[PDB]
């Protein structure tokens, strides 16, 4: 009903991360059921779980060469990359990446930057920048999949390494275009985060 | 606490509904121990009835509006504070505070949570370090006298900032820097109201 899904959770592993009765994994195999192929990345030795509608393999030594792994076995010509760690991305985020995509082979969801956005001169406070001028980037982020194997081939050549894919992409010329992300699609990075994410689980 | 709670809410919005209370009246619960409360609110606006804060006129700007609040401030502390971040909890008011009576000018401010990036046009374009940046809140603690400085200046050379940290800086006054909390978003979009009205909900 969808199309290829592709999870780098090489990130005990942050995949089996418990959030409010499911873990990461389960909640973004919740948000991609409707997807036609899921693969998922796992570190070595890690144990995928059972009877779950997904693909797994093992996860590189970075989020980059997880990737890279889990598109050589994509086989669907349109792929979808979600960060494990962004488990609240509404039905809504991902057919708006996807109808994206479609049409322009690279599509990334964006957030205004919300606050004052400073520089700390190491103490700080700082330097302030035009928070207008800005965007959070999040995911997943949609390809053409032959798009995206071009720019992982190119990366490896030159030793690229980059924070998404969305910037592989940008290094071979190719126009990336921006969509509306959400509030909810947060990353799970710090202790206060897992804390706002128990609440949102609850609804 | 001892303590004036600046909350320029003017520069309708305040009366926004998130869960059983008002976005003013989060505010409020929020600084209940504070020793004297102000309130800017749009003109024409009615303040409610039995709140105990007191109200005045806001500005056309934000910044107005705090400048409005201090001439009516009367204590040596100052604590400025959107509106629009109704989930502040008690031990980040405590962290702003004790770090404003240290060194006279500190705020919170969070670590920027997603890659950065500039666009080119409607385009992807420009990925700046995150690491070297952060998202600064609120609430803002100054020593009042300072703050008040700061505004006149800022006043008299026409200088128009997002935050209050600023104008103190733009005196070449010191401002220390604490933890934020997630916790502590401003509800600027209609996707934020849903984040806050499921955390309103605990």
């Amino acid at each position: 009903m969808e199309v290829s899904v592709l999870i780098p959770a090489a990130g005990g592993p942050k995949a089996f991360l418990q959030v409010g009765g499911r873990t990461l994994l389960e909640w973004t195999l919740a948000a991609f059921r409707d997807a036609a192929e899921v693969l998922v990345a796992l570190p070595p030795g890690a144990e995928p779980p059972k009877g779950l509608g997904a693909v797994f393999l093992e996860g590189g030594a970075t989020r980059q060469a997880s990737v890279a792994r889990l598109l050589e076995a994509a086989s669907l010509p349109l792929v979808l990359v979600h960060d494990v760690a962004r488990p609240f991305v509404s039905r809504g985020l991902v057919a708006r990446v996807l109808e994206a995509a479609q049409r322009s082979g690279a599509a990334v969801p964006v957030l205004p930057v919300p606050d004052t956005l400073m520089a700390p001169e190491g103490e700080a406070y700082g330097r302030v920048v035009p928070r207008e001028a800005f965007r959070l980037v999040q995911t997943p982020q949609g390809f053409f999949t032959a798009l995206l194997r071009e720019a992982h081939a190119y990366a490896r050549r030159k030793g690229l390494e980059a924070s998404d894919d969305a910037q592989l992409v940008q290094a071979l010329g190719y126009p990336v275009a921006l969509v509306e992300g959400e509030a909810t699609a947060f990353k799970i990075t710090h202790p206060q985060d897992l804390v706002l994410a128990e609440a949102l689980a609850r609804v």
